[PDB]
């Protein structure tokens, strides 16, 4: 519930829900660097590597994502700046 693995999954899920036809990329990975606010708002996102095809797509999708609020101070303090592997 509070757990960081749970929350990381929810951020991935929120991005994937706005990503048109994400399965066409099944198998590649993009590492994103994301910065969220304590309410979940995306503040900033940049690629770090893995498939560059997947990156611009994931990057576009994440901008539309409804990310839920981090469920705890510690999980907030991770995702206020942190890499996240998106793997559709």
């Amino acid at each position: 519930g509070a757990d960081i693995n749970n929350y990381a999954g929810q951020i991935k899920s929120a991005i994937e829900s706005k990503f048109y036809d994400a399965s066409s990329y099944a198998g590649k990975t993009c590492t994103l660097r994301i910065k969220l606010a304590p309410d979940g708002m995306l503040l900033d996102i940049k690629p770090e590597g893995g498939d560059p095809a997947l990156c611009q797509a994931a990057l576009a999708a994440a901008k539309l994502a409804k990310i839920p609020k981090p469920p705890s101070q510690a999980v907030y303090e991770v995702f206020k700046n942190a890499p996240l592997d998106f793997k559709p």
